């Protein structure tokens, strides 16, 4: 107590500058040409201590030169193309003709983001206010689980979903959710290990909308909400507590439940507990995860189901298992977890606004759960695998050494590693060039299936990211799907590229290999030349031609999402949107 | 990025470390202005300098200073002794100021200048002694950054060559200021090696002391006497001695009416050891000790010609005790000075005769090495000091000798082993003998056994005092005045060298050194210590009190190395570690 405030905000603020750093590095130092690994001239107002611990210096030096001659310098593990490293000192500044000083966490924070609003040219304090809101969540989650080993939250699936304390590694303000503030944080969030009873309607059947595969529309029903309590001729639907909050400010909504045709049974649905992404509810040993409609901005967007996204998930599904079903050998192994119903409800005489607004703000998913299959002990999603504990440590280390018995050398962290990384390639890289289908194989799309910390599968999930080429994907949809259904899918063979080779190398591959090989950079090259390796070969699997594959296994550079540098820019500013990072190879 | 700057902060941080163990033990402790609390304000210190990312970096030091200074560093101990690792950068905060990490040169400026007002005595040539001894460590530790480590633990004369840092708590350890000489020739730390200067001289003004040698096999010990005439023998000295004599007015007549003939450097090659003025010849029986006119740390490293005779008096006491009492002894093993020699004219007068003796005066100590194996010594200085890395040697030394990481039994069992050897001897000799030793850890030289310690091998007459109440006795009543006061110390004065020495100087250093990473072995390690205690005196043959009060955990005795170089010997009081 007090003393563990302290330590929880030390931890909290370190965290969340690191995330800053990450961005400022990806999205700005590096693709413009602002970053050096040499030493200062000058180093005074930085202190010995800071990169020199008695016998060597900490490290090698990293600056960054921005606008208005400011500098940053900070110590750092290795020289990283995708700006993947381990700092090893405090965050050094010096402006102009100032000595290096090193500023609290939120001078650093203010005076950071001022440089890259200098760089776009455009201010942006709300995502400011964001970052110093999500630094105290931060804050608040450490001070409250600083009680287990700093590992546990690899131990079981749920946990896994919950001990994701940090969030994204490269976003500014990964735990910044927008919803009004009197409905809380704590009670919504897996960090605190949040239940709930979720919130239930009572609806007439004659607005229901149910997309089913291979399920009755009854048992899609069944699946999100006990129908019991429905009278005749009506159903139970379920929502997020704080999407039901939000819901019934419309006076669409207030008209409704005035005349009687929509009941509000409060929160009396299924006791579930959030997930990562939030809006998405797991249930221990039911057999589907409940993913709803949350109309907040978490981090890069509104956490809504579009009606065109209710419909595009029902075609998804029945196309994943048509290609499970019929073309296994052209999958890579592809293991996905369904999604087989989908429930929305507007008023039947509702105009098409009105239907649209009343499809999107009640609409439900129903995602398989794996673990029914998989073994909760045995599964783990991918973000939290690779992120740092309540200490600060990768997770991954102690986690291996407890199941292999002993310390991992070189060779044990090389093979496990591409066991992990072959998993992965395989299915999406042969489903993009095969099939042109688009996957987001992000880390919170991907649950490590392990047998005692060994990879056996990297489960692939969340169908309403996923695209289809112009030239290869968009065939096995019919001819007779609404054309904003079709718009939805749609992406251009370029398009889908850009996705895939973000998702996996930088946002996925690039934090594995940082994790795995803490304390020893130099197994770094080794993965990654193990990934070379292991694209050479898949090109040799695939059944259509793969020319993006040879330039990228011929050293080009690789595209990376944008976390900060996207809402800095005007939002009709498409080119903000992603940068160029030099190839780990070449 | 270069070795250069490395070395120098290196050195920079070696050197402070030093200076704030002095800080430490001889203000801050006994004058209670030592506290262990977080500063309520902790602007100006960085967040890297005490947390680590989980949890922080140890324990927050504070020490209140004159004139509104603040000093503060994160340690890995609370430690009566003040003996700690330090895990952060020294920060301090003056006034209404915010904290702040000063460069070397000002952060020693400003910490010497507190110790100055608190102890009200000013040394002016201190500052610029600390400094100098700074810069060469730098020049020593950018010389030795080619070797293991822990090199200096392998062989006996590599572990007198590898005391890169010197003593530990002195604030200038390798403040050297020779009369165009050079650092190097002369450095113990650059591997030096030199023929020894000569000079024949007539037999008529030598003054030899000699104990189971003849008066010509000591002569035969310190040069090839061969090239002498008759009536004639030849000395040795040390060359910058030997420059710095012949500066003497009194030195060039000789050499001038041909009395003494100077033979350049034509003597044996030797090896200067840790004490600069004690060369080492390996295969030889004898190192070779002469007068040296330069300051190392505390005194001028010349030898009074009362000293040379107190030499012979106790060589001769060591042999008789051996013969007689080797029982009453604690398995005593001392390296024997049989030989003693100086010259001066034979008609000089007293003055005169006083400052020749001096110049020339020269002593053989046995060269242990042949019976105790030159693989197998290592000075207990350099054994428990830090490496060219700042890493405790003997933890590695330790790890290679017992094929594995020692566990914390392993390290208690080690250290109960060692503090046994020490503390027996010593303390037989001062309670049944009434004999104080000097056994500071460049007195004393570790025999081991592929680690195990067999022995501590214990050394240097010169410190040897006899106390009035006991000791003095095995002085003859035809012995000199002037050699007895030379020797002779009160109980209590005999009491507090041993104490500070023992414990303080040794032990202390010791415990620090194998507890790297695992302070908490520090109290279990002093506890053995004062189990140890209670079972010597049970052995003792005569009363000793003063191990009583001792054992009961009453303060401690510490030597001032700071405040007697600001003087230009006091001790304070710190508490017991049980
Ligand atoms: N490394 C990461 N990369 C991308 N998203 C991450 C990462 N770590 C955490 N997240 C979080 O996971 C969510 C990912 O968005 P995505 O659209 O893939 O999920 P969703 O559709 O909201 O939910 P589900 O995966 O349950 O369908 C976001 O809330 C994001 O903040
Ligand atoms: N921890 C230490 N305690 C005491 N002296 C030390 C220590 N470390 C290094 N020394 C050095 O060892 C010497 C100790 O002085 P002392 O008077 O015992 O030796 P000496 O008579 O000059 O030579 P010798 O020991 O060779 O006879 C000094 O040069 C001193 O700087
Ligand atoms: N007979 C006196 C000679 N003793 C020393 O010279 C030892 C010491 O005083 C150091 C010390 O005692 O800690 C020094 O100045 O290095
Ligand atoms: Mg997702
Ligand atoms: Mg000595």
């Amino acid at each position: 107590n007090r003393n563990h405030d302290v330590l929880s905000r030390m931890i909290s603020e370190k965290a969340a500058l690191h995330g800053l750093l990450n961005c400022l590095i990806k999205e700005f130092a590096i693709p413009e040409g602002y970053l050096r690994y040499e030493w200062p001239d000058e180093m005074k107002g930085i202190p010995p201590g800071a990169y020199f611990d008695g016998a060597d210096w900490k490290g090698i030096p990293m600056m960054i030169g921005l606008p208005d001659q400011l500098q940053l310098f900070v110590m750092v593990d290795r020289r990283d193309t995708f700006g993947s490293q381990h700092y090893l000192s405090d965050v050094y500044l010096r402006q102009a003709q100032g000595d290096w000083q090193c500023p609290d966490f939120e001078p650093l924070v203010a005076r950071l983001l001022a440089a890259c609003e200098h760089i776009a040219g455009r201010k942006n304090p709300e995502l400011y206010e964001q970052i110093l809101q999500s630094q105290r969540l931060v804050s608040a989650i450490v001070s409250h689980n600083g009680r287990q080993r700093a590992d546990a939250p690899l131990q079981h699936y749920l946990q896994s979903e919950q001990g994701l304390w940090f969030g994204h590694p490269s976003h500014p303000a990964p735990k910044a959710r927008l919803w009004p503030a009197h409905l809380g944080q704590e009670q919504w969030a897996p960090e605190f290990q949040a239940r709930a009873a979720l919130h239930q309607f009572e609806v007439p059947v004659d607005g229901l909308h149910i997309g089913a595969n291979g399920l009755t529309p009854q048992q899609v029903l069944d699946g999100f909400a006990d129908q019991q309590p429905a009278s005749p001729g009506h159903a139970i639907i379920c929502m997020h507590p704080v999407q039901a909050q939000l819901f019934m400010q419309d006076a669409r909504v207030q008209q409704l439940l005035r005349d009687n045709v929509i009941r509000d049974l409060g929160q009396s649905g299924r006791v579930a507990s959030p997930t990562a992404s939030i809006r998405t509810w797991f249930i221990d040993d039911h057999d589907y995860f409940i993913k709803g409609s949350l109309n907040v901005r978490i981090t890069n967007c509104v956490r809504k189901n579009a009606w065109y996204e209710l419909e595009s998930t029902v075609l998804i599904d029945r196309l994943f298992r048509q290609l499970l079903d019929q073309h296994a050998d052209t999958l890579g192994g592809l293991v996905a977890a369904a999604e087989p119903g989908v429930v929305s409800w507007s008023p039947a005489a509702a105009g098409e606004l009105d239907s649209h607004w009343f499809r999107e703000q009640t609409g439900g998913i129903l995602r398989e759960n794996f673990c029914r299959r998989t073994g909760a002990e045995r599964s783990i999603m991918a973000g939290t695998l690779f992120a740092r504990g309540v200490d600060l440590q990768p997770m991954i280390q102690t986690f291996l050494r407890t199941h292999y018995g002993e310390a991992l050398d070189d060779n044990a962290l090389l093979y496990w590693f591409d066991d992990y990384q072959t998993r992965l390639l395989r299915p999406v890289l042969s489903l993009f060039f095969n099939h042109g289908v688009v996957m987001e194989p992000h880390l919170q799309n991907s649950v490590l299936v392990h047998q005692q910390g060994r990879p056996q599968q990297v489960l692939l999930r969340d169908f309403e990211g996923v695209k289809l080429t112009d030239d290869l994907g968009i065939r096995y949809i019919d001819d007779d799907i609404h054309p904003r259904v079709r718009q939805s899918l749609l992406y251009s063979r370029e398009q889908g590229w850009n996705r895939i080779m973000y998702c996996l190398f930088i946002n996925h591959l690039s934090e594995t290999i940082l994790a795995l090989s803490q304390g020893r950079p130099q197994l770094a090259p080794l993965m990654w030349r193990r990934v070379q390796q292991q694209l050479r070969a898949i090109q040799g699997e695939l059944k259509q031609p793969s020319p993006e594959l040879d330039a990228l296994i011929a050293g080009h550079p690789v595209a990376c999402k944008t976390n900060l540098k996207v809402r800095l820019a005007a939002e009709a500013d498409r080119q903000a949107s992603y940068v160029r990072l030099p190839s780990p190879w070449g």
